[PDB]
């Protein structure tokens, strides 16, 4: 993330980092989800898609930072990973970008609710947050674009929403951001996501809770006078989210 702040989990207590395991060599950064009900993460195909092995992937709830094990973490397989069954990538712009793991710890079971480990609600059906509403994204991003490592600790930062007519501004992203797709992004230039972020959560405030308003997905450039970076849209799935759970 190109924005604000460090943080630690317990202000994150529903991050999933996923990893690749590989033949050999070890294990990489996958992208960050979200924990729905202590069976199920939430996150975005294009991170798996190539690689869809669902025995390849160690998830971790309670994880604070890249490559050092926090405090009271809990370490995931993945017993089933569902790729949407219509996923596409169009020039920078990703679709019906969602994906579920099912976690198992190596004894079968959902993860224990704990103090650094809750799930974050859904939203509701055609009810999301209007523009300039002030959201928070949270992932292990990179810092800078220019940069080829993740950073080592976890960062969150908070971003106002646009609208699609905004967003389709055709000096933005013309026809290509959708009723689907959500754009956000701090008034010009400044934070933003980038790279291995996505499958990370976009996080709203309704009514009083943090709800899942968003996964992140892809944008052109992380930080980029006119260019937001765009976030599935969670209630325009809440069906296919329980008919595939
Ligand atoms: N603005 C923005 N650029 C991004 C690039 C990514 O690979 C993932 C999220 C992003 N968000």
């Amino acid at each position: 993330i190109i924005g604000g702040e460090f943080t630690t989990i317990e202000n994150q207590p529903w991050f999933a980092a996923i990893y690749r395991r590989h033949r050999g060599g070890s294990v990489t950064y996958v992208c960050g989800g979200s924990l729905m009900s202590p069976c199920w993460v939430i996150s975005a195909t294009h991170c798996f898609i190539d690689y869809p092995k669902k025995e390849d992937y160690i998830v971790y709830l309670g994880r604070s930072r890249l490559n050092s094990n926090t405090q009271g973490e809990m370490k995931f397989e993945v017993e089933n990973l569902i790729l949407h069954k219509d996923y596409s990538a169009d020039t920078l712009a990703h679709h019906n970008d969602i994906a579920l793991l099912k976690i198992r710890s190596k004894e079968g079971r959902c993860a224990q609710p704990s103090r650094t480990i809750q799930t974050i609600a859904l939203p509701s059906m055609y009810n999301d947050p209007q523009f300039g509403t002030s959201c928070e994204i949270t992932g292990f991003g990179k810092e800078n674009s220019t940069d080829y490592l993740y950073p080592e600790q976890l960062k969150m930062t908070v971003v106002k929403l646009i609208s699609h007519r905004e967003c389709q501004q055709p000096h933005y992203y013309g026809s290509e951001v959708t009723t689907k797709m959500l754009c956000a992004a701090d008034p010009q230039w400044k934070t933003d996501s980038c790279q291995g972020d996505s499958g990370g959560p976009l996080v709203c405030s309704l009514q009083g809770r943090m709800t899942l308003t968003g996964i992140v997905s892809w944008g052109r450039g992380c930080a980029l006078k006119d260019k937001p970076g765009v976030y599935t849209r969670v209630s325009h799935f809440l069906p296919w989210i329980r008919s595939h759970t």
